[PDB]
């Protein structure tokens, strides 16, 4: 009850700005989360036995691959912990119970392969997921840990709030496939400059909540510079494996795969930034003002992208 989590000073002090860097001490991640939740929701939304229990049955089910890791799930959930608390009195308690929780489960069970290799493989999720393969996996991973004995978190709210909140963690991890992400963004944009953006429209809420789950997820271009080179290599040691396996299946992959292309990486990350994560970050700073320090970190990466090309670096 009266037992809080407390980081060290320096921790303490950064885990509450938008580019801090969770560490590579893995013991501490859990404290990290639970820290979180604490002071994003309350030491009472959860039982600390049932929450911990939980967390520990999530990082046993994140796989050992180069990106798509345990390291990636607590990463994703710090930078939704920034934006809530940057936004205290726009989101509901059910909300912030229900996020906090969707970015750690969001990539459960990922083999560091996209939907189309899966769907070129004739993977079974591929026949039971026709579209967001993955992302319905995700889902259904975090259901069935939450049916767990000893592991429903959310036990002590009414039926009603369960299924609400379960709404909310299938909306928020099914917005993390990116194909979905460019509608949901131009929509955003037409209701927003067209001023019919409201978000006690529990549709417009959904679209909103969309974009901040695609924020969190892409958040490694929005660290300091350092930390997105480096996270670069391994989100390219995933892609270049695909590339290997689309190879085997006798498919040229296309250049951001294939190893061979090394060379064109650098502008393959201009296109990024100027196709998904500044368009992604400028329209939720739009609706979100406080998560401006996104837009900015992410801006300040793509210039140091272009020193890379012009050969500065
Ligand atoms: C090429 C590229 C470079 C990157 O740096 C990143 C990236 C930065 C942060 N996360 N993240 C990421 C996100 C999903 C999976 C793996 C990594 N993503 N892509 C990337 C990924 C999927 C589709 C895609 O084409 C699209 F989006 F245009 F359809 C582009
Ligand atoms: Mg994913
Ligand atoms: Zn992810």
């Amino acid at each position: 009850g009266l037992m809080q989590f407390t980081l060290p000073v320096r921790l303490c002090k950064e885990i509450e700005l938008f580019h801090f860097d969770i560490g590579p001490f893995e013991n501490m991640w859990p404290g990290i989360f639970v820290y979180m939740v604490h002071r994003s929701c309350g030491t009472s939304c959860f039982e600390l036995e049932k929450l911990c229990r939980f967390i520990m049955s999530v990082k046993k089910n994140y796989r050992r691959v180069p990106y798509h890791n345990w390291k990636h799930a607590v990463t994703v959930a710090h930078c939704m912990y920034a934006i809530l608390q940057n936004n205290h009195t726009l989101f509901t308690d059910l909300e912030r119970k229900g996020l906090l929780i969707a970015c750690l489960c969001h990539d459960l069970d990922h083999r560091g392969f996209s939907n189309s290799y899966l769907q070129k493989f004739d993977h079974p999720l591929a026949a039971l997921y026709s579209t967001s393969t993955m992302e319905q996996h995700h889902f259904s991973q975090t259901v069935s840990i939450l049916q767990l004995e000893g592991h429903n978190i959310f036990s002590t709210l009414s039926s009603s709030e369960y299924e609400q909140v379960l709404e909310i963690i299938r909306k928020a991890i099914i917005a993390t496939d990116l194909a979905l992400y460019f509608g949901n963004r131009k929509q955003l944009e037409e209701m927003y400059q067209t001023g019919s953006l409201n978000l006690n429209n529990q549709s417009h809420r959904d679209r909103v909540i969309g974009l901040m789950m695609t924020a969190c997820d892409l958040c490694s271009v929005t660290k300091l510079w350092p930390v997105t080179k480096l996270t670069a290599n391994d989100i390219y040691a995933e892609f270049w494996a695909e590339g290997d396996e689309m190879k085997k299946l006798g498919i040229q992959p296309i250049p951001m795969m294939d190893r061979d292309k090394k060379d064109e990486v650098p502008q393959g990350q201009l296109g990024f930034y100027n196709a998904v994560a500044i368009p992604c970050y400028t329209t939720l700073t739009q609706i979100l003002p406080p998560t401006e320090p996104l837009l900015k970190a992410c801006r300040d990466n793509l210039s140091q992208w272009e020193k890379v090309i012009r050969g500065e670096e």
